[PDB]
């Protein structure tokens, strides 16, 4: 219930440079394109020489890139994840199911995600607008949430145990045998939104 912990450590764990959301923002609505992302392109967008746009990400130590050395994942992947996010005519993958909910409002899209039951492998799908979710199938979702490290590489230590679940009485006894997580909760689909409506306000206050 109490959600300060979780925006505290993961804006903590994402911010670890002075203009790591500057860059993240245009960053997420390029990939949203569906293409991989050159430097060049965010040093244009963001009018920053390509070695800054290179330290910020070097401290992204879980940023995928493909043969070319282009940018093709940073929470929003072109590669393959348990959790799809589609925009428009554009297949695209989140690394979690709370990046789902966070990067509609982000890049200003409406996205319709899907993914699978973490406990069950039922499929469960749902609408996130920036402001709001719709279409929850089915309805009574479920995400799970960890307390992010601030250290670690963030996909290992959040991404990885936060997932969809078809229900809270599913997730919780799936929650049951996963001790030793700190900070592990079950949430309802719409608590997590919020969440991420918290986490996302925090981080767009730090834009220049
Ligand atoms: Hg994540």
């Amino acid at each position: 219930m109490k959600l300060a912990p979780y925006i505290l450590e993961l804006l903590t764990s994402v911010n670890r440079t002075n203009g790591t959301a500057d860059l993240l923002v245009p960053l997420l609505r390029e990939l949203a394109k569906g293409r991989p992302v050159s430097r060049t392109t965010l040093a244009g967008i963001l009018d920053w020489p390509a070695e800054r746009v290179a330290a910020v990400l070097e401290q992204a130590t879980s940023t995928e890139y493909d043969k070319d050395g282009n940018i093709i994942g940073y929470g929003l992947t072109l590669r393959e994840t348990s959790y799809v996010f589609e925009i428009d005519d554009r297949r695209l993958y989140a690394w979690c199911a709370l990046d789902t909910l966070i990067f509609p409002a982000l890049i200003g899209r409406t996205a319709r995600v899907s993914s699978h039951c973490a406990a069950t492998g039922a499929p469960v799908s749902l609408t996130v607008s920036p402001s709001e979710i719709q279409a929850v199938e089915p309805a009574g979702m479920a995400v799970s949430l960890v307390l992010p490290q601030e250290a670690a590489d963030v996909r290992q230590s959040f991404c990885c145990h936060v997932h969809f679940f078809a229900s809270v009485p599913t997730a919780e006894d799936w929650a049951s045998k996963h001790q030793g997580l700190e900070g592990l909760a079950i949430v309802s689909v719409h608590e997590a939104f919020g969440l991420g409506q918290e986490f996302n306000r925090h981080l767009l206050q730090t834009m220049s």
